[PDB]
């Protein structure tokens, strides 16, 4: 129960996100929905108004939420956000843990885009999972959007885009089982890292489970690390084994790039609008979710 | 000459056998409230329903946890008034001619491991999980699972510091045989792996309408136990479980497969019944198989 700059009034928690959880909240007199990101004001390590600022930064991006309020109230640093659809964690689920090939072509295509929007304002993502991508309302009902920026880092300088040097013995930061091999082995994350996560994301979708789901390890750290050993064993001609060839080749050309690359970005779009032609599909953009009943 | 406890408390039918005394339907007369009331008889050797009663405060506010009110002995009672729920999963097991549709048992499923969860992080055990001891909601509840009957409930670790009971043997087997884990049978204490095991065996029962080892004739309760375990051990999962999705046996083979001290994956269970259900093309709305009769 908080009401957040004599505007806001917050409801229930719905998530969690990077150094913050989520919940629902209404602009009062406006009678709008909205999600609210909370961060303790007391912390140690704040970064609510840092994010804020990447958010204030990014603005006019298309997929990237609108940032509505920042402040302060109460025990709490408020962020207060557009609210969006449903995530495609959720939308797997209403679809019956599968889509179709079209619609994860149609996801692929706008994936892409927005981490190369993100990587364009010189940063990395560093937390590519199905739940970190929303689909939009309204006029916005066909728009991917990604969120939280948490967990970005700046990967060039703003003046010079000098790149960041090459570290080791780095903590993996989002969920392990979209890591990238050279995340899981400690290598400082890069542009390449985010796209890696999101091939793993389409074969996710593509799949339903991902071969690393589900092992046994006697702690957290040691789960991560038999991840790691069963990403670096599994041959990505193995994981994509009767799907097209096009999630095979994204894989090899995301792990291919060199730490200070910047990715193709076009050459992976196009691998995928070119199965998206030669499958025949129309060009309406009706997902999967769209023929819910 | 109707029954009244006290001056307060009018009662009416019993409505279930508890572990160590009888609950009743009544009344409330001051309050002007229908209520559960439970009675111990004050001569009993081995009192324990305000035991009973401290272990429900300590689990108040926790979702579909009934509220209680210890009242001391009246006479030669002991009184314990309860929250009045709806009808036990018993009950409704009955109305629904002794089958529940996969449905039903997902929706039921997720509830009641999430309820368990609860009683373990409140520290406690339950030691008597069956359909008798999920009742659903009166009203605007009738959606949520309640979880009753704490007379056989143990804490099975420090409220602080979490160290476990230890392991022991040779221990009498005081719950219902029908659902007892094989440890349990085997004299083993029980810990937080047995209560979910015995939930495994109250899903298959519904998905089965009766397990293998009911009906097992006998002279005397421990050569029937026998029988029991005997066919509980002689039964393998993927036998008792066939022709029933495979998440049904691998939640049985995960509690199986837990250590006595082991922190049981509750998540990883919840979300093993709701990825099926998805892929069942279920919706989450709480229809029930009772609510389309
Ligand atoms: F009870 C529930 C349960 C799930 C729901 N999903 C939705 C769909 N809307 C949004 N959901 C979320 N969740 C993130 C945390 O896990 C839950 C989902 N973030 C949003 C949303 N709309 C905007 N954001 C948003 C916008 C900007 C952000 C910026 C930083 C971090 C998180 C950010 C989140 N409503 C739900 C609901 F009512
Ligand atoms: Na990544
Ligand atoms: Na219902």
């Amino acid at each position: 129960e908080l009401r957040v700059g004599n505007r806001y009034r917050l409801g229930r928690k719905i998530g969690s996100g990077s150094f913050g959880d989520i919940y629902l909240g209404t602009d009062i007199a406006a009678g709008e929905e909205v999600a609210i990101k909370l961060e303790c004001v007391k912390t140690k390590h704040p970064q609510l108004h840092i994010e804020s600022k990447i958010y204030k930064m990014m603005q006019g991006g298309v997929g990237i939420p609108t940032i509505r309020w920042c402040g302060a109230e109460g025990d709490y640093n408020v962020m207060v956000m557009e609210l969006l659809g449903p995530s495609l964690e959720d939308l797997f689920n209403f679809c019956s843990r599968k889509f179709s090939l079209k619609t994860v072509l149609l996801l692929a295509d706008q994936m892409i885009s927005r981490i190369e929007y993100i990587h364009s304002k010189n940063f990395i993502h560093r937390d590519v999972k199905p739940d970190n991508f929303l689909m939009g309302l309204g006029k916005k009902g066909n728009l991917v959007y990604i969120i939280d920026f948490g967990l970005a880092k700046k990967y060039r300088d703003a003046r010079t885009h000098q790149h960041i040097p090459y570290r080791e013995n780095k903590n993996l930061t989002g969920t392990a089982r979209y890591a990238s091999i050279n995340t899981h082995l400690g290598i400082e994350q890069s542009r390449r890292d985010d796209l890696e996560s999101l091939g793993y994301v389409l074969m996710y979708f593509n799949l339903g489970s991902l071969p690393w789901q589900g092992l046994k390890a006697a702690t957290k750290r040691q789960k991560y690390e038999r991840i790691s050993e069963k990403k670096m064993s599994t041959p990505i001609e193995v994981l994509c084994k009767g799907y097209p060839s096009e999630f095979a080749t994204y894989l090899n050309f995301c792990r291919s790039l060199r730490f200070d690359d910047k990715p193709d970005y076009s050459y992976l779009r196009q691998l995928f609008r070119n199965l998206f032609h030669r499958q025949g599909f129309s060009y309406d953009y009706v997902f999967d979710w769209n023929m819910l009943k």
